């Protein structure tokens, strides 16, 4: 029976895997920061603070007290829960038939599109910055993208004007949507995607009619992932079981002058 | 000590079994339908929905599209909740004293009349229906049962309409307290289950001046048990125990005309 | 799978035998006649006529010609169909949850109704004689049963006037089911299975106020049953299954002095 | 010779399984929605109804009876028969020569077409639903697809409407023969991929000029498949050999606003 008392564990092994690697193909189809941003690894379910900055270094009769001068900031958690029922449970094992994940794919997906917002948009009371509201971002004027190739001279200024800062490198341009739709006059995308070697791609996340050009690298920016997006058992309820999607991560701008928004 | 900690097992195995064991002797001495109903066997806890109906049975370069004709209906659960002390637990497995399962009986017995309830009365906003309930069922005029014989009578009247559908068989009466209140003419309830095979019983259940003959047999109706009566702990709350006493249970009424309420 | 194709054996072991003890249980249920006749053994399926009567027994240059005066019945097959769907048998294996045999117990109770009814009647086109049409049967003129002892002296009289011809033994009696429900004054059944001691049962193939009195023993009457009820596949169909309860049996009287009819 | 009897399996292990891989084959050649739709697993041929719901979740001297609020519908079965002469199937075996499996092959074609207008449109008398019949859908007028760009406007759109809920993600498009015809202006459909990151595909089930744009994701909807398109024998009938390719599947729309038709 196994649902006649608490539990350690309400699925088996086979199950918690598959409603891992959903969770995590569901956070690998709907992330688009993951593809433009360097991750500073799998720090650990135990890291809590990292540096946002880097480390730049530096007797008589009395010792000396040193402090580092780098800032630190705390990693935050976006989580989603859910809920699977008991009885479901039982028959996925004893009917040997697939166990449903939707409510986790949903989990996942809201649990995504979270991390976006916190990337491209901070939040302006815990302390976190994004790419569209760093200060010392290089801000280009908009162009009339109605014209053919009012983008692509967009894009350039915004590429010139981010080299005159020793910024060059791969460009990598994020898009609104509303922007994303303005491309219909062919293969413009692909006359971009030759400035932009690391990728142009499309954001629901970014408001208006706005973009970001971003000098990618991990001298300039990384993604601080403490854990990954993964599944926990919050303990049984009342005969039922609920789940919880999270993921701990944090965005490290340290050249804020290597981001231009349109 | 056990105590000091969430726990997957706070009874030993003995403990379970004597809380099982009896929560199982208070069904069986306080139900009255499984004496007079067959049970479509215990389906499992994986089991949700169960056809209501008895399966039937039934290309020009096109593809035919086959449904089933046969409605199904889910299975409800009926349970009722009690809580055991932690300290009372400690006193059972340190001092080797019996542990006390009286909450355990009385949630038991609740659920057997629950039980009970919706098996003679369906619901009527969830789409189950009763014996007394049913639509279909044969109805004979009452008698006078204060007369000696009355109830007799009434029986034989009940018996031959429902004989002159093409339903016989052992012959089964539950008759509510009220009237088996009016057989102390002496051993007339006898006579009556010399006409009644399957036996004559009562229920508490039955209101008012009124009473059921069955047609007994699986083609008739069934008892679907997806889980029969079982305790199942819902996880410690502040260091005390709560558990639960639950089953889930349909009836099945394939031959509406084989029941005859007086 | 075991589905995809046709299948000699659709059922497994276990399951096959649920449905025959399931058969035989409703046919002991049903069936009257095998409580007051005595049963000549399975004979087999194999075996296709029987004599009806009792072997008594029985040269000049010229060979003689010896033929069996006995007479021979051909023994009789009744049989219900009945189908079960194809997912069902599935779900039954796959998620290990018991079979439905409600159409298996319709029909047995279909097939134990018609042998009761060859049983008391013949068919008077095929040649079989019952138990209330036989040639040579004493019938005693019938008694207003609402008095009380009526039937007792019913029973008296037909009693006495079936021993004056050298039957006495045993004594079985079938009423129909108007004059089972006329002993009504108390244990009345009870005074009249004391000259019954085969027994007084109810027998609802019984037609009108009828009932019979019979001198049991193997001299008298028995029931040749080729092959016990049964049941079995008649190959599949549309991907469905289709199953027959059958039972070949007649019933012999060889002494047609020994029954008494009301 | 095993064609001078009935038999369980007429074609060897090799020619069962060139059968199965041709029926698999041409469903995956002809069927448009397995790409589009996440599928359920195959949950087996004794699943015979799903739940249409997504779980939600929810004692005074009473038992509480809780009934699943989910609302469940039965999985329909799609079917097709051809049939195979006995001697072509002796004479692959003795002669070693392969053999032809056009029947077959034509029954999953008419097969898969029949479950893509199932897909596509539901029944409306047996309460199926459809991609373009679904309760709840976003609706945008057509446009003039003549004009160069004018179904891209569309498709603009309709992606912005159904943004205007909460359903971003990937985008999937399915456009009707007569709309599919009026993408001659280039490579036009390459720059309606790039909104449409699933796809953008052509079916011929669609009815006039319409299309369908779908947010895809198992939280919207999916494809529960009970049993995956196989062939089965129904039974030798006389001397031939008759087969069927059958598939079992249901569509399951939890979101229906996710669903954008032109």
């Amino acid at each position: 029976p196994d649902f006649l008392g608490h539990a350690e564990n309400p699925l088996r092994e086979e199950e918690w895997a598959r409603l891992n690697e959903t969770v995590i193909q569901v956070a690998r189809r709907s992330l688009v920061g993951r593809r433009i941003l360097d991750i500073y690894g799998p720090l650990g379910a135990g890291v809590q603070t990292v540096p946002y900055d880097e480390f730049q270094g530096v007797e008589q009769e009395t010792a000396m007290v040193f402090t580092d001068a780098r800032k630190f900031k705390t990693i935050p958690i976006i989580y989603k829960d859910f809920l699977l029922h008991w009885r479901d449970i039982e028959a996925a094992r004893t009917h040997n038939m697939p166990l449903d994940v939707s409510a986790a794919a949903g989990a996942a997906a809201l649990c995504a599109q979270q991390e976006d917002e916190l990337i491209f948009y901070g939040d302006a009371r815990l302390g976190y910055e994004g790419l569209m509201t760093a200060n010392g971002r290089l801000t280009v004027p908009l162009g009339d993208w109605t014209s053919p190739g009012g983008g692509f001279q967009a894009i350039v200024e915004a590429t010139r004007k981010l080299n005159e800062q020793g910024h060059f490198g791969p460009y990598a341009v994020v898009l609104s949507p509303r922007l994303y739709s303005q491309l219909h006059r062919g293969g413009e995308i692909e006359t971009i995607r030759q400035l932009a070697s690391d990728g142009v791609y499309q954001s629901n996340r970014l408001r208006g009619e706005s973009g970001v050009v971003v000098s990618t690298g991990r001298e300039n920016m990384d993604l601080a992932v403490s854990m990954d997006m993964v599944a926990a058992y919050l303990g049984a309820s009342r005969m039922n079981h609920p789940f919880r999607v999270l993921e701990a991560l944090l965005l490290r701008i340290k050249h804020p002058d290597a981001i231009c928004t349109l």
